[PDB]
């Protein structure tokens, strides 16, 4: 009574079955990638066969994201009784010897030409991850990148196609799963999904009706819950004080702080990031923005006058962030704007970079607000303007040159500029090509290296923007969300000289609700 | 139903004493009240839902204020002295401290079990005297769970083992003694004018306890196998606590011997097997042992005191010794004094050390074999005792620099030799308090747990996230508990991980 499958040995047979359904996924070792386990060294002692670490319980832990490739090989090296060096050894020469797998990558590839909707579901570790995301690239051909150490999860248990299933909204229907190892076929079968096995000079196809029902949700009926909290919590506070407040203090915890919420940044910071504010309050912020006291002909001070120190200039930033803000809900026309953008181009500094504020007096520079003015330029049409080629190069040396892991004059969190950045690179791809794999490539190597909640919010929202689904940050994130709805106080960004950070629980909520959205 | 008032003294006691087990709150039953920009009332603070993420031990205090701060409109400093004043102005209520005394000095099991924050807790721990009179506190900022959720009760029963038919519960809030009535336990409501008792049947029969047994079980599992293949405890050694890039050392008896002391559920034929190793020791000479095994001796390295402390007392305590033999090397130990009369590390006159837990291992063989009273160990005594209330501690020994190895160490001697320490008790719980989920070492978290076990305080936040960093093997990460200082090496081990995280997990079932 066993399932009988369908063999195949002819490229038109494999051919004529992928294409019967809507949604192919991968794994990606055998059938995408290939490489050498067996590594001899100058290390006589120990193993040879990096299989005895990949076949190791702590490598799940690995897989997993709960451990570090230094964690794994120093319990290994226990283990396995291995000097530890020997493992790193014969791990990094299996890591060099990886090809792609040619003949799948062209079904890859042609699957995608084909515009069928295809995932990547993969046991890895971050660090392997972040590396082969670098040396291979048929990840353009993916709608959406599943890997274990960013899910917390790994096959072959039903968890993760579980959230597969619903992460992706797949119709297991129309569902196909090409993968080596049986027991992860079994598993997606019972789900309902279609298996295809790589063998060595054959495919067993098993077509699988299904159609069965789902069982219980991983955290479902929490998330729900906590993303109404949060919601109710950030709308009474915006209702309330629609100019969004803000509070400074000394430290990135604003402990301490003291009420401020006289700067209008905060609030077209929200206006551009939360993409579910109800309409009452988008337009009662959007009136703030435009009767803000500190608007002198289509440029913002990020002061209310009231509060504006002496001779502190309109700067490029909050100008940019209003001016893209009002043009995207059409209450400017690009007509008013791009006049304002060519004061924009004659700000530059001797190195050509486009400089933080209005006045020859206060010449600064900080990678975002480049990153906010290049948003700018090209949503108006100056993308090809010469006079802003110094400018996206000081952006682009900022994250080739990991410079940005100092943070920027303005903003110390360096996850706040791949943040930025990332919006630039995904909302312009065309003109920003060379940025979206070193992007991408920082972003992996951070998932769940900081605590703080709106972090881990930007991680997770560019990350997925970027076509990689960042679990692992999602759920440390609902942790600490508080007991009334909102998340804790982040200083965003910083008055450099004297170390005031400025934040708000707004700014916080309003990045987590929109993490919770984009993964939901 | 309805409550039964009462207002006789001797009503009351006869009450009370039909019960083995009595649950005192903190607020009104034994702590009380008694006499310019926005909140002057901290009820608000109290009553805010932030104010439970405080008293489950999620946030701290200053997380807590400046969160309400922002809700209440309020300056956060103006929160703080308020915070302060309240607490400040707490003060004892005397007739019920005394019944608790009484109850206590009856032999009646008693535990507290409060709704307070880490930081509250810890000030009034130092504050007030009537912590002596429990057998367990149970503080929600410890447990992250909180009255009157029915968990912290399921909580309290199993791990107090707790008969709810003669359990009475004395609190000051009405939907506390409720959820406690749903599990058997007679509720006495404290009204500043009388008690309603209320009487309800016990002794019919928490929520993790599968999880937690699957992982005890896998970590016995791990921890039976290593030591089954090496019952000399292995040990890495390397530049780092973490023991990154660390190379199979395990020439040193030291380790074996921690084990044996500390975890107590080892295996008899492990426990058998492992004593061989330290009675055919190399490094061992005339009752005196070596950390080192001879192969590994450095040229002239010599005995040492805490090797030689730590099994003289664990022979002594499994019948392999005498007090009569091992008492004539007590007194070479005491003939090991320094200038400032402390007793030094090693058997080596031209080796002059001192460690504060070398220290407190030597007491604790002197008070195993009756040196408890002897006048020699004043100043070694006094050196341990000012260690600890100077905080120094929290620089490290000499040769362990993890703060709480010190607190735990010392708190074996403060608990089995509770008559000839009592100085040392509230200083070391409240030391301890202070420092729950203060690192992320799981050993360390360990620690923590078996420590304040010990004290009479249970410490769930670090049991917790300890459960959370073993391996899927089973075992705990490697750690360095011990270093050569002048090298600066690490040495340490899974098993050592592993087995003190075992004994936590034990300690708390
Ligand atoms: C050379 C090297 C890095 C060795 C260590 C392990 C490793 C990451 C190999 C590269 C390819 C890969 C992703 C294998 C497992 O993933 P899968 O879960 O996609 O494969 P499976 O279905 O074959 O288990
Ligand atoms: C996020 C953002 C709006 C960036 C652009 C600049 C800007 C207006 C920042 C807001 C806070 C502030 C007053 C900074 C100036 O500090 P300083 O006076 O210590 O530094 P300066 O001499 O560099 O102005
Ligand atoms: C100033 C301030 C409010 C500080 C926070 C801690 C606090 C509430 C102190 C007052 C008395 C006390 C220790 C109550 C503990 O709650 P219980 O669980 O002992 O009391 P209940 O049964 O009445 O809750
Ligand atoms: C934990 C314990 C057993 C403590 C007592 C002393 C001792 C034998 C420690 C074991 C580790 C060791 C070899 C230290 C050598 O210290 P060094 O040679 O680096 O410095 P020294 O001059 O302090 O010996
Ligand atoms: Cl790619
Ligand atoms: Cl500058
Ligand atoms: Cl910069
Ligand atoms: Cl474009
Ligand atoms: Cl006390
Ligand atoms: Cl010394
Ligand atoms: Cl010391
Ligand atoms: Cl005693």
């Amino acid at each position: 009574s066993h399932l009988t499958p369908e063999l195949i040995t002819s490229l038109q047979e494999l051919s004529q079955i992928l294409d019967r359904y809507d949604t192919i996924v991968f794994d990606l070792g055998d059938v995408l990638l290939h490489w050498d386990s067996v590594h001899f060294t100058s290390e006589t002692k120990g193993i040879d066969d990096v299989r005895k670490m990949v076949k190791h319980p702590v490598w799940q832990d690995l897989e997993k994201g709960l451990i570090n490739q230094e964690f794994a090989l120093t319990a290994l090296s226990c283990e396995l009784e291995t000097p530890c060096s020997k493992l790193k050894e014969m791990l990094e020469l299996s890591i060099a010897s990886l090809q792609v797998n040619p003949l799948m990558v062209e079904v890859l590839r042609v699957l995608h030409k084909k515009d069928k909707q295809i995932y990547c579901l993969s046991n890895v570790d971050l660090e392997s991850f972040s590396y082969l995301y670098k040396q291979f690239d048929f990840w353009k051909y993916f709608d959406g990148i599943y890997v274990s150490a960013l899910l917390q999860l790994r096959k072959p248990n039903p968890d993760i196609f579980q959230y597969l299933i619903s992460s992706a909204s797949i119709n297991t229907k129309s569902t196909i799963f090409i993968d080596d190892k049986s027991e992860n076929l079994q598993e997606a079968a019972n789900f309902g999904i279609s298996t295809l096995k790589y063998n060595k000079d054959n495919f067993e196809y098993t077509a699988i009706e299904g159609g069965w029902p789902i069982p219980l949700q991983n955290m479902t009926p929490e998330i729900h819950k906590k993303r109404t909290l949060g919601e109710d919590y950030l709308n009474l506070r915006l209702r309330k004080f629609p100019f969004c407040k803000s509070f400074v203090s000394n430290n990135v915890e604003l402990i301490g702080g003291e009420d401020f919420s006289k700067e209008i940044f905060s609030t077209a910071v929200i206006l551009h990031s939360y993409t579910s504010l109800p309409d009452d309050i988008i337009a009662s912020m959007c009136h703030e923005i435009l009767n803000h006291d500190g608007q002198n002909k289509l440029r913002w001070c990020f002061y209310k006058n009231e509060a504006r120190p002496d001779n502190f200039p309109d700067d490029l930033n909050t100008t940019s962030m209003v001016l893209s803000f009002l043009l995207n809900h059409n209450k400017l026309t690009i007509e008013k704007i791009i006049p304002v953008a060519e004061q924009m181009i004659a700000n530059r500094n001797e190195e050509g970079i486009i400089q933080v504020y209005f006045d020859d007096n206060r010449p600064r520079i900080d990678a975002i607000v480049a990153i906010n003015v290049l948003y700018l330029m090209h949503q108006i049409g100056y993308g090809e303007r010469k006079e802003l080629k110094e400018t996206e190069a000081f952006v682009f040396d900022f994250l080739i040159s990991k410079e940005y892991l100092k943070g920027t004059r303005y903003y110390p969190a360096p996850d706040v500029f791949l943040f930025f950045l990332s919006r630039l690179v995904v909302d312009f791809p065309d003109q920003f090509e060379k940025f979206h794999k070193p992007l991408t490539e920082m972003l992996i190597t951070r998932v769940n290296c900081s605590t703080f909640p709106l972090e881990r919010a930007l991680r997770i929202i560019a990350l997925k923007k970027l076509g990689i689904v960042n679990r692992v940050d999602f759920l440390k994130l609902l942790d600490t969300q508080l007991a009334d709805g909102g998340w804790p106080v982040y200083g965003l960004f910083i008055a450099p000289r004297s170390n005031t950070y400025f934040g708000s629980r707004e700014l916080s909520t309003a990045f987590a609700l929109e993490a919770l959205h984009i993964l939901s």
